[PDB]
């Protein structure tokens, strides 16, 4: 592949990755009224059906992304898009301790959680995740590259590949990730970390793409137990966004 | 703050490889001439009994697993609840690696996608236990490489969800951290003496390490499609193994 993404450096790669970010997003709601009033799963729901849009646009800006086929990016989507929340919501979260922050006006606390049959499991599981990067003094260009890990990761062992074409795809995904694993290996030894530090940390990062992987999909399947499913997007659904996108 | 004293921490690349070498459990024969072909009910029968069979070879091994010893027995199970299926989904795909479009669950039992088919929904499981096998095969992973690998998702899987109040907790969390750290070290050394450069020991590092989430993915649907059904070894019985 021509790909420019192949070319990038370290430094480059980060950049392109900061300059993708999506916005922070506000919950929908008036605060000049009472929050009884409000549903919670309505808030959240309609949260998520915002910044799925944005997303889009963000997985566009991921180098290597546009490359692949409508089909490809489709299917990334669709396998990636609630990890992808997941691990927004737990880097925004990083810096207040048993609370998520889905957004700035709307910061849940555990007990919030109990909103919801189900939903509090979800939330320890999230509040550990945010407590393990705390912990790790994970930094926001190590949070990028991790985002787009998992775009590109989450979905490409799942292609149903006979073709020439599929098999190209997949092994320049596999190229891009050597390239986000470079990138990282990078930001690390430039903080002074040594190459036994390097390699750990490494590991220590991926590692919890594991947990959050699990996380997603018991979201998914609380999800999917509802008979109303106002957001979680089908594949011509994420098609469609794709191409009404460009 | 304070790390627990482990000899598993003492242990150099090539002791860790070799203790894990040798805690490697044997591979087991599925029930010894079934009726054949199967049924969805037949087929499911001996699934189940080799899991089960399966598991006490599996708490052997966790044993002899440098580090585990050291943690509570209530870790130790929480551990194995969280890693059970995935232990045994890695393990399948590794003896599966050199029949391709197959799954060997046993020796007398190697099963491909069309077999798959009948049992409802048990196809889309074994189509991605066959493409985690083939990019296996695809990365030339190493029997060295596997058991790390094995050993990592037994001590990882678990440990972000020990509820943790106290120092403690805290301090057997950092002891399986560190741990982890050792079988990444060990990883790497095995990588640098069959001569891979720094650059490509650190992708392949993410590579496997990568294939670990869709081996989590795996266990989920397969835990999803089996409470369809009907799973987790209870506590007790994990216990119990765990003394016995
Ligand atoms: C963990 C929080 C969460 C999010 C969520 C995602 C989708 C939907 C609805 C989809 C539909 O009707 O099609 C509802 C809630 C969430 C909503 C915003 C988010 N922003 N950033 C992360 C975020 C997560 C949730 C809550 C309950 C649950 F049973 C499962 C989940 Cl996943
Ligand atoms: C894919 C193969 C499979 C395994 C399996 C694991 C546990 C149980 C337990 C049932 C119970 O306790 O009542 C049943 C089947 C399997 C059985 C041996 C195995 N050895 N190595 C890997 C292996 C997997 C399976 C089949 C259908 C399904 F819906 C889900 C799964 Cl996971
Ligand atoms: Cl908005």
């Amino acid at each position: 592949k021509n790909s420019l993404a192949l070319s990038l450096t370290a430094d480059q790669m980060v950049s392109a990755l900061l300059d993708a970010e999506p916005p922070i997003l506000y919950s929908e709601y008036d605060p000049t009224r009472p929050f009884s009033e409000a549903s919670m799963m309505g808030l959240l729901t309609n949260l998520a059906d915002r910044e799925l849009v944005h997303m889009i646009n963000w997985a566009k800006r991921v180098p290597g992304f546009v490359d692949l086929t409508s089909h490809d990016q489709v299917h990334l989507l669709e396998c990636a898009w609630l990890e992808i929340l997941m691990i927004g919501l737990v880097w925004r979260s990083m810096e207040h301790p048993g609370k998520l922050l889905f957004a700035p006006n709307l910061l849940l606390d555990r007990n919030q959680g109990k909103c919801v049959e189900g939903m509090v499991e979800i939330f320890d599981m999230l509040l550990a995740t945010s407590s393990r990067f705390r912990m790790m003094n994970l930094q926001g260009e190590e949070f990028v590259c991790l985002k787009s890990i998992i775009l590109l990761n989450s979905g490409v062992y799942t292609f149903l590949s006979s073709t020439l074409k599929s098999l190209e795809e997949k092994d320049h995904i596999h190229r891009v990730l050597d390239k986000i694993t470079d990138t990282l290996i990078h930001l690390m030894a430039k903080a002074g970390l040594t190459l036994q530090q390097q390699h750990q940390r490494l590991a220590q990062l991926l590692l919890i793409l594991s947990h959050i992987r699990h996380m997603s999909n018991k979201g998914m399947e609380h999800l999917y137990s509802m008979k109303c499913k106002n957001v979680v997007p089908s594949y011509d659904l994420l098609l469609e966004m794709l191409d009404a996108h460009r």
